[PDB]
């Protein structure tokens, strides 16, 4: 069925849960081996989440390669994205060497440092420009060079220097602020213009490597914003775009990370991001 039709047929039919739940049955199952191993229980925030060993991240460094990270290829639409949960404090270094090794040019944030009253994610970046970071397990300088904040996201310019071989390179930080500690956002419009926002950077392009995507356990906010990104740049590129089936799009992304789209609310927030989005785009 087409998309916008078929939406107002599961709410008028109230079947979102049914629909969510069939995902979940059909979705890939594929070993998390190295994730498991007694050496990396302190690398992970979940315990049932874990990168598949297939489509894991594997850091440049012969004594632990673990990260819990996850490449997610898309063939047809030409896309790739790393999604991966929010650093912990053992593992900030990971990530940033993650960052550097796989030649990102942009980090995408969708959550707070503090949510619900908890810790979600280590204060992994500094927030002064005369405040710089040294990660010393992986040798990298981390320093702020400017920051925008909007009403309802932040953009800061990054620089990270390999301390081994002085190289810099600049990074863009992508800081979504305004996702409600319960639930979904009511209208996709604030996550529409910041997923535009992301596109318009660079940092979703191929001359660039994968950009980073994270949440908390890098699988629910995460995976919204791969979906809808996917989702709309098959809508352009194809004949029919009415042929693009959102299910099926999810069922491939799972292919290469487990979890993604964590509700039934998820995934209609993800229907109507989609929807909204197609006009925006036209024509
Ligand atoms: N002095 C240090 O140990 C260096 N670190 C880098 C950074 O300050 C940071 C940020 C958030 C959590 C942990 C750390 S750290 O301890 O790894």
């Amino acid at each position: 069925m087409e998309m916008e039709k078929e939406f107002e047929q599961i709410d008028k039919s109230g079947s979102w849960a049914a629909i969510y739940q069939d995902i979940r049955h059909e979705a890939s199952d594929f070993p998390s081996r190295v994730a498991k191993l007694p050496k990396n229980k302190n690398r992970n925030r979940y315990r049932d989440v874990s990168p598949f060993d297939h489509s894991r991240i594997k850091l440049h460094q012969e004594d632990n390669d673990y990260i819990n990270a996850s490449l997610i290829k898309m063939e047809e639409a030409q896309r790739s994205y790393i999604l991966t949960q929010g650093p912990l404090p053992n593992t900030v270094g990971h990530f940033w060497e993650m960052v550097w090794e796989q030649k990102s040019r942009g980090v995408v944030m969708l959550n707070r440092v503090m949510e619900k009253g908890s810790l979600k994610c280590a204060q992994y970046w500094p927030q002064k420009e005369e405040k710089e970071m040294i990660f010393e397990d992986t040798n990298l300088k981390l320093t702020l060079i400017s920051e925008d904040i909007k009403s309802y996201y932040t953009v800061r310019q990054l620089e990270l220097e390999n301390l081994t071989t002085q190289e810099t390179r600049e990074i863009l930080h992508f800081h979504y602020t305004t996702w409600p500690d319960f639930g979904v956002p009511e209208s996709p419009a604030s996550f529409l213009n910041f997923l535009f926002k992301v596109r318009e950077s660079g940092s979703l392009s191929p001359e660039h490597g994968p950009v980073v995507v994270h949440c908390s356990a890098g699988i629910g906010r995460s995976g919204t914003f791969c979906l809808a990104d996917t989702c709309l740049l098959l809508m352009d590129k194809r004949k029919d775009p009415s042929s693009v089936d959102i299910k099926k799009v999810l069922l491939e992304m799972r292919k290469f990370r487990m979890g993604l789209i964590q509700t039934a609310d998820q995934l209609r927030f993800s229907y109507l991001a989609v929807i909204e989005g197609a006009k925006f785009i036209m024509g």
